[PDB]
């Protein structure tokens, strides 16, 4: 296809595609009520990943937005994808912890706005505006990785407070990346082009979910 | 109106009114905390799906699509049905059987894919790409019915394991025919023209949705 | 901006904006689980309806729709908010008279089914059709009502009763406007100009979200 970056939304696909099998495979035989709601979140996130890269990889997840008098190619796909795979991620770390609820209404919630906002941002057509909309999301995410940081683990098990810290950085210093890259990439700034734009966005990606997954269901405190 | 399959529209837009009607009535009166959760769930589902057909038959929920150099009818609006109304048949008989949450979460989740990925395809400019999108929801079906079929019903109450086997068996062949019918249908092969194709999923609607809430709510699984 | 409604646009966004950061502080250093849910749920109502009025006062969630001979002008950027905050709205009353799951899942479903014909309704080419999708989400709002109406909360703590009575009679009074305000506005009849509709609707949000938050977190009911 004539788009430069096919390539790593290609890459992308496949990586998702292979972390959902390996998932699979890992979880079958598994029968501990806690260890399978891991594996089910877990296995979930790169599973919708697969599906929302396919969609950029075809065509479909894209979109045209004017503004700064151009049309400029926006993948709406990714919002659609982070919509559902981030509270996934950050209900794996909250049922770790064993959180309650109203933490975990919290975190969620503050994640909806958090994509949502991310994704208005994206399709707004009054340049100054899209940050605007950066600068809302950033403020949710803010409150996400100040929830994570300020907890509880280590007045349980060592398994579990060891794989949390773990897991609690990865996150951090992923998904503070998000938002340098829509900055920028072709969504903010256009500093850096789409192509590369694209790359970055796949190495967090896959990192954030098919890396962040290894570590987890390797561990041993997913059983109770 | 000048679409003829407005008849079929009509007959599905009454059935799951009467349905409606039908369950809520009967729910009334019922105290038992588990029954109360069942007639919950199974009268929104005919509520649900009479909306999205009352919205087929007026022409809010369809679009032209254009693929194979013609401008296609595609009904939208029964992929918005179904995203609602198949995780919640699907939890009447997770609740039946007092199955794991893990185990909710993955049949859930591979129906939201299943209903995702079927409604891409349905959008898909591309005639080629239509059946990608059908084989990948199609993989996701299975893997319901792999669950559905491989269990523990045995294990606990003979009216449980009863009314289980049975709505099981309508669910699987019901359920399985749903791909058949898109693939030879207008938005597939084009095979069968859209007004028999709209009569076939009205059947299988009203069976699926309406027949199955008989065979449950009649049942006497539901209470405690 | 050209549009006369801006300003009440404007307030709105600024007292929802204000509401979020009063809850946020006054959440602050709160241990106890329950009071933690009743905090978590109640500010994210306003969070989610800053963010809407802010894309309403730019002009992102602002539609023209074809009917009666003139485009109208269509703030769908309601019902996005409205589809998130009126069922957190009552999920606070459900679990303040710790109704069981059948209850919530029923009113949660209804109200759902309440916003989505309404949006339907707002969207609707044909003038006639949009009256018969008000109708049903009136029907919707009846059965929640009723829900509501006829419980149990006199069962169980006086200061749980007590609270839960006045919610209920502001939650009533104030969502039975919302039809009414459709009904005679830009979306329904257009007896009343899109400016004084925006002003009511704003008075009613801001009453129906703020000040109901400050009733229910000044209140002893939501600590155990
Ligand atoms: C599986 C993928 C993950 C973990 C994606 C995480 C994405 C974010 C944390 C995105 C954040 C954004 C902002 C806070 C600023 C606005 C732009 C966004 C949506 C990229
Ligand atoms: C109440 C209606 C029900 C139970 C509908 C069920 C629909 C399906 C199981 C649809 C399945 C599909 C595929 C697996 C292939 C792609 C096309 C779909 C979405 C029709
Ligand atoms: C926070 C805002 C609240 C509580 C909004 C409540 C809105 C309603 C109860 C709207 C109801 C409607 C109908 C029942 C008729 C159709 C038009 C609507 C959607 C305005």
């Amino acid at each position: 296809t004539g788009r430069p970056e096919w390539i790593w939304l290609a890459l992308g696909t496949a990586l998702m595609g292979l972390g959902t099998l390996y998932f699979l495979v890992k979880g079958m035989g598994v029968s501990d009520p806690d260890a399978k709601k891991f594996y089910a979140i877990t296995t979930l996130v790169p599973a919708i990943a697969f599906t929302m890269y396919l969609s950029m990889l075809l065509g479909y997840g894209l979109t045209m937005v004017p503004f700064g008098g151009e049309q400029n190619p926006i993948y709406w796909a990714r919002y659609a994808d982070w919509l559902f795979t981030t509270p996934l991620l950050l209900l794996d770390l909250a049922l770790l912890v064993d959180a309650d609820q109203g933490t975990i209404l919290a975190l969620v919630g503050a994640d909806g706005i958090m994509i949502g906002t991310g994704l208005v941002g994206a399709l707004t057509k009054v340049y100054s505006y899209r940050f605007v909309w950066w600068a809302i999301s950033t403020a949710a995410m803010l409150y996400i990785l100040y929830v994570l940081f300020f907890s509880k683990a280590e007045s349980m098990r060592p398994e579990v407070a060891s794989t949390f810290k773990v897991l609690r950085n990865v996150t951090v210093v992923l998904w503070s990346a998000y938002p340098v890259v829509w900055l920028i990439g072709s969504e903010g700034a256009g500093i850096v082009p789409l192509n590369i734009e694209t790359l970055l966005f796949m190495v967090l990606d896959v990192s954030a979910k098919v890396g962040f997954g290894l570590i987890l269901l390797r561990s041993r405190a997913i059983f109770g």
